DNA sequence: CCCCTCCC
């Protein structure tokens, strides 16, 4: 069972997040087709540290993505 | 034929380096994206009012990079 | 009026032309970089390659001068 | 204008 499409949103210290993201985004583009999850980056907000992760999909694809975010750091 | 990734170095007034990096650093990124170039502008440094900018990319890159640093001061 | 950091650049040459660079005995290169300031190290061509990598480092003047000498030398 | 493996 595949269930509903949900969304979940984490931040990541901006410090950090090119490692998610990866030499010419390469890292983030295997994290989506991997997951299947749609993840989308923010830029850093107003003056501050922290960087707003959406992941979207099946609790599975965002349990999935999750990792795989995990394992890039 | 894209060629060795070389290293350029040029300075910037230090009152100049706003336009380059842009509210939230989005010009730059947009400069290092487009020319596809790296792109890193040192902090301040110690005493003067030059800042180091570090260009790495094929010489096309680079030349691209250049061309889009310029763009973000002239207008 | 200033001289500034010292940088470095880079500029590639083709390979059958850094002879003229050089110099008998690397007297022409010997003399870019005393005529210049810049420091100036020309690189061993990388593999399967018609380029060499030269390297430059000094203030933005000295650069310049070692631009214009290189040029000259060709 | 202050970013920084920078993707979509």
């Amino acid at each position: 069972a595949m269930g509903p499409i949900i969304t979940t949103q984490v931040t990541i210290p901006k410090d950090l997040a090119g490692s998610i993201i990866g030499k010419g985004g390469q890292r983030i583009k295997q994290i989506r087709h991997e997951s299947g999850a749609s993840i989308k980056i923010d830029e850093p907000l107003e003056g501050s540290e922290d960087r707003i992760i959406t992941i979207t999909g099946t609790q599975d694809q965002i349990q999935n993505a999750q990792y795989l975010l995990q394992n890039s750091v």
